[PDB]
């Protein structure tokens, strides 16, 4: 009998790979200026994001699947460990047959792959599941349906890094200059190529900003979680789907961004992103909080220590996007500047954040 | 005060990732038939291995840096979270002033900005540390060089993870055919697509079982291990320095595999790397049994239950592959079905490795 953490731990890293690079195919959907009034190309983006989300979710769901197979399996073995190989490898093959279901719907060929990858990933699971009854040994100690918390955080963390690597694999795949083009701008000078490029790099650190405060949010929260419910783990499931997106968001190198468009129309894709990716943080610590003696620690509870500190920390990107998305429709003319604004202030608001809850609920108190 | 496990080991991700991806400038570096015979490509292919090996090391001599730091730290806070935050943004950098660097390295921008980039990291490393040193309460019990095993454990998982899904996306992208494609070969038939593409579909599990057999070979190791010696570490470095250029030996989309090439001398790339791979895990399990009373369990020991167990395999993948290069050079006819066999076979080995060790140890002594 072997201990099973770095096991499945493996396992949420691969699976959180896999559910987040199904991005890609939408970052790199092309438009010109001379197809951007055709109704194709339009329809085809459409609908590579809404492939993307679906796609996430089907591997979010063999994970947990896998979760809890492994919550009454307890200790692993070599020969277990290599089934649940064989089964993270079949998981692996889902991408490929949903990329020929994609590029051939009607043919039936890619639903049958897939059906096959499914049937497979079931026969090896029944396996291991009938080799842990075998031996009685291997079970867990209370054989012998809230999800596992550490399991969550790391396929969370999983996906968080993969976009934070998407980033800056955008910014090293745009921001180099080629010498013939360094030539052609000016006398073999990489200063000026340097002092052009600048503001991308600005903006590369403004979106890891983004990323690296949106998981600071959801550490700080489960940090604070006793117990994570189906519902707490369904609404992190929706948060980690809609942060993928990120990318669409923050990126130059992708043709998705190398497309005709208006400057106020990207802030509102980014800021629908961003609001869509926190709003559901919130909705997991309110569901928590419905359910707080269960579901969370005493100080978190209503009215405790550091329940206002969680709900501006949860709170501060959904009204933040928000102001901006509703900036951009009213004023029609400082939105980008607004926007730009936010992304650099938020920050210092998460690191000033319990001053500010103290001077705010100490005025509203006097007054 | 928070627990600071998390936090680390989103770190680990971040920077497994990070130190992983610079594997593919060398994937999709290209060669024809027209510029086959040019040295200028040869020798940038070359390069470009060698700068991947370079930057892999430098991301992970940031992550031991950081691993030391936070050895000291112990608890984290909101502050200290950020801080860390802040110093992996600044480590992720670091590929972009490398590839500044590898395009233009007589111009001095790449330098300072690398320079700007470590003097970065060192002062919010000197924040952090100031900080933890001004609150006691933060600093770990023992204040108040071997690593530490979960941050290595989690690292070569990262590392592993990533290839996996190199993997993966390489089979997405090449296996695929267009419609086009498949009107031009056949009257739409999809089936005959599938029928021409099957060997890339069972090359690809091969692939996969090479990774997983090498990361259960790793895991089998870390569990044996009671202390993880700082030589035991940088061994481990070049073991994952080492597979992370498996996708180079099992990818057909990339540019790098597309280029005229004789089958055995690509047979021979692979085993070399396999072969790469596997032996500096073997290195480093011997250099434990050098001091096992310290760096390893009592089953290990030598004499111990386990120890011939352990010994088979890790040295399973290094003597198979030792044998294939061997039978690429005197054969010269069979090498790559030995190859293949051999892909095909090590498997099972593993899945049978306790019956063969027995088998062959009770002959071994009746004789
Ligand atoms: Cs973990
Ligand atoms: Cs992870
Ligand atoms: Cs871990
Ligand atoms: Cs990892
Ligand atoms: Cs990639």
């Amino acid at each position: 009998i072997q201990c099973s953490q770095r096991m499945l731990s493996f396992s949420d890293a691969l699976l959180s790979i896999i559910a987040t690079v199904m991005i890609l195919p939408v970052t790199h959907t092309e438009i010109s200026p001379e197809q951007q009034f055709d109704r194709s190309v339009q329809r085809l983006l459409a609908t590579r994001i809404a492939v993307y989300l679906m796609t996430f979710l089907i591997v979010t769901v063999a994970w947990a699947a896998h979760t809890r197979l492994f919550q009454v399996v307890g200790k692993t073995d070599d020969t277990l460990a290599l089934l649940n190989l064989a089964c993270m490898m079949t998981i692996t093959f889902l991408p490929y047959t949903f990329s020929l279901m994609v590029t051939f719907p009607d043919v039936p060929l890619g639903i049958f792959l897939f059906c096959v990858c499914v049937i497979a990933i079931g026969v090896v699971q029944a396996l291991i599941v009938g080799y842990a009854f075998h031996f009685p040994h291997l079970l867990s100690p209370q054989i012998q349906e809230p999800l596992s918390k550490e399991r969550v955080e790391a396929f969370s963390d999983g996906v968080y890094a993969i976009v934070a690597t998407l980033l800056i694999l955008d910014i090293c795949e745009d921001n180099v200059p080629d010498p013939k083009d360094v030539k052609e701008r000016f006398s073999g000078s990489l200063v000026a190529a340097l002092s052009a490029t600048g503001p991308r790099f600005l903006a590369y650190f403004g979106s890891f900003a983004t990323v690296g405060l949106l998981w600071f949010a959801h550490h700080s929260l489960f940090l604070h979680v006793r117990k994570a419910t189906r519902a707490m783990g369904l609404l992190n499931t929706l948060s980690l789907a809609f942060v993928g997106g990120l990318p669409l968001a923050y990126q130059q190198t992708s043709a998705f961004a190398r497309q005709p468009r208006d400057e106020l129309e990207r802030v509102r894709v980014s800021c629908t992103i961003i609001f869509l990716a926190s709003i559901f943080q919130l909705a997991m610590w309110t569901t928590a909080l419905l359910h707080q003696a269960e579901t969370l620690q005493p100080s978190v509870w209503f009215g405790g220590r550091e329940h206002v500190l969680m709900f501006a920390k949860l709170a501060l990107y959904p009204c933040a996007s928000l102001l901006a998305f509703a900036s951009t429709c009213l004023l029609s003319r400082f939105s980008v500047g607004i926007f730009h604004l936010m992304q650099i202030a938020v920050p210092c608001a998460f690191l000033l954040l319990r001053l500010l809850v103290g001077l705010a609920l100490a005025t509203l108190r006097v007054l």
